[PDB]
């Protein structure tokens, strides 16, 4: 039907044109999001590495504290022996 | 006649269907990327918060170690003095 046909073509062309704009823009968006994701993932690994390193420093200090506490106890015992001759 | 009109109708119909499928696919990917990005940023923020909490709590432990070290030195001095007596 000639009426119905031309009806189709006319706006079909515009409709396709609209979806192509949407598609293009989404393609730009995904390019920007991929970029952001790579940036953020590197920055997340970095924060987690800095935190891991800090925790290692804290553990190493805690061991140093324990050794000092044992050294104090030992030295106090020596003092006692000296006061006892 | 209408050959051309019909040619255009069928071609536009096929193209629009193709582009709509691609648009749907990009929207799905964007949904996933936004979700992943949110999750990555949260985990970074958690790491940064925990590091902030640890950095603001270093004084108690460090004071303890410094005083213990001073105490060891003090006791060594007392031992050195006591060792001079008969």
């Amino acid at each position: 039907e000639m009426r119905e046909l031309r009806r189709q073509v006319d706006q079909l062309t515009n409709d396709k044109a609209r979806v192509e704009v949407e598609r293009d823009n989404l393609a730009e968006d995904i390019m920007r999001l991929r970029e952001k994701l790579q940036e953020e993932m590197l920055q997340r690994e970095e924060a987690e590495n800095t935190l891991q390193s800090f925790r290692q420093d804290v553990d190493n200090a805690s061991l140093a504290r324990l050794d000092l506490e044992r050294k104090v106890e030992s030295l106090q015992e020596e003092i006692a022996f000296l006061k006892k001759l």
